[PDB]
């Protein structure tokens, strides 16, 4: 079976184990009703310095050397649950290889080595990132912002996350399309009663990334913040690659 | 007011008069509950050659000399109803010019004249059809399909839609985005329990299309065929581009 084909309307069916369908690494854990990205206490509350992904646990199949492409669209709704504004680091949906683990809390949002977070040549990493911290270290424009990563935690391209939005707590949904024909990636971040976020950039994924990869979920913290993942649909074509 | 924000979840309000918020071109009317794209006798059948358009009334702002230029989304969810199969020709959602208006029926969509349907020079419409009817002559791929139109009714790019969802009347949830940064747009259909589709391409409305248009929807019929808007959001932003 080439293609990938799941649908997750809620999470409220918490008894699977480790790594059947989801795997989670790190602080990120299953709760009744989401995928919780990293550590809270007792009553929680969002603990400091922290990280976790939620992956698929079946490899997905993106390319082969007989010119076969997977496009791709995943959506999800998620709350990203805010003490405060500001708040830290943010979360991101990635395609990382099928060994990959996860890295470095804080601005790295678990996806980064702070060694090697700005060098391209040393990570095989793709992500859609929501950022909620401005690391000015690391390049992140003057404001909170979603960004595309490729290869580096310093974004190829990035558009304006209003603060209302950033730093709401409301439950945001995000549509996010890969056409391996054209190879552009476009991310879509609706608000039921707001506004839309769109971000398109032409970015080969067969050309940064291996033919087999895992997909997820990525956090790093921070403070004052925690990220739930409410639902999740992930689909996969090869249509009008030969095969 | 240079951008604009609008939902209709449904149009069970249907009584509202032609040209205040929706106008209503060539057979498309406004009936309870939808915006019916062609003309149907007593029983609801469809009519054969048949062209119809529903479009805002408001112009829409997509750019100016000023550098600033709109992003945007749109979404809206349709039943293409067939009787039997396959079924002729499909509909679209376009941008043309603010004092445009539907065309020739058939395999045009009501958004081209057949005279100067194959040359872009003497058209000034982008339109993503989901396009029913096989063509040869206007060089449409073998297979029901999605396309992206810049100035004429022949595709700059097209994506398989299987003939089963093609023909299968049952509702579809469209999503279409342009992001004005990076000049592109992406399509996405999807079908409750089935698949989705994508296809995205780079075009760069402001060196194909005046500073202000009109959207909507335009059909071109054809036979067995008809076409129901049941719900339709749009919304656009000029973040990004100076202002
Ligand atoms: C769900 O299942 C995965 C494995 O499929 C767990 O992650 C794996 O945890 C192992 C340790 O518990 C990691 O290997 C160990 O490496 C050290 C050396 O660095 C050795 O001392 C030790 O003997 C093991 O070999 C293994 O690398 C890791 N897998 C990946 C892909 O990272 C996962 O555990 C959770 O995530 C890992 C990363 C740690 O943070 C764990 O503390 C954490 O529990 C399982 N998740 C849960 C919630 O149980
Ligand atoms: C909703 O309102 C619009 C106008 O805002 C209607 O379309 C307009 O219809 C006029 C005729 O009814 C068109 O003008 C006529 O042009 C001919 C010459 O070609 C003249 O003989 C005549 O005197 C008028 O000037 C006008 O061009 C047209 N507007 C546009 C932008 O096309 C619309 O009518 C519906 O669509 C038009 C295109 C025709 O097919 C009508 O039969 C049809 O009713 C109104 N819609 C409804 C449902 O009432
Ligand atoms: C003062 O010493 C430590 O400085 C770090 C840099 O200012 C700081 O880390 C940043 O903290 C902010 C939140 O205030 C963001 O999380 C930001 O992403 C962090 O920077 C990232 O992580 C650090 C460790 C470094 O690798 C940077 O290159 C990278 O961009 C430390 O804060 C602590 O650690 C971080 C990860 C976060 O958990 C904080 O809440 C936590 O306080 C500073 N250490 C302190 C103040 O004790
Ligand atoms: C045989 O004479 C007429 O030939 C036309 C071409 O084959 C045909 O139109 C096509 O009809 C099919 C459905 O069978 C599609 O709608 C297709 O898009 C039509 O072609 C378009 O429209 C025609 C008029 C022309 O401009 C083409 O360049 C263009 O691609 C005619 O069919 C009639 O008209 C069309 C529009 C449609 O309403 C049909 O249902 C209708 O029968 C042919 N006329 C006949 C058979 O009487
Ligand atoms: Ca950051
Ligand atoms: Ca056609
Ligand atoms: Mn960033
Ligand atoms: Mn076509």
């Amino acid at each position: 079976q080439n293609t990938v084909n799941f649908t997750y309307p809620d999470f409220w069916s918490y008894s699977l184990k480790n790594g059947t369908e989801i795997t989670f690494l790190g602080d990120a854990t299953r709760i009744p009703g989401a995928l919780q990205l990293t550590k809270t206490d007792a009553n929680g509350n969002p603990v400091r310095s922290s990280a976790g992904q939620a992956s698929y646990s079946e490899p997905v199949f993106l390319w082969d050397s007989t010119g076969k492409a997977a496009s791709f669209y995943t959506s999800f709704t998620f709350l990203l649950k805010n003490y405060g504004a500001p708040t830290a680091d943010g979360l991101a949906f990635f395609l990382a290889p099928v060994d990959s683990s996860v890295k470095d809390y804080g601005g790295f949002l678990g996806l980064f080595r702070h060694e090697t977070a700005a060098d391209p040549s040393k990570n095989q990493v793709v992500a859609v990132e929501f950022d909620t911290w401005i690391n000015k270290d690391w390049n992140d424009p003057p404001y909170p912002h979603i960004g595309i990563d490729v290869n580096s935690i310093v974004s190829v391209a990035t558009t304006r996350w209003e603060n209302d939005d950033a730093y709401g707590s409301s439950i945001a949904t995000a549509h996010i399309t890969y056409d391996a024909r054209s190879k552009i990636l476009t991310v879509l971040l609706s608000y039921e009663h707001g506004r839309d976020y769109i971000l398109s950039h032409v970015v080969d994924l067969a050309k940064v990334l291996p033919q087999k990869v895992r997909i997820g979920f990525s956090a790093g913290v921070g403070y004052d913040e925690v990220t739930y993942i409410l639902s999740w649909h992930f689909f996969s074509t090869l249509d009008g690659t030969n095969k």
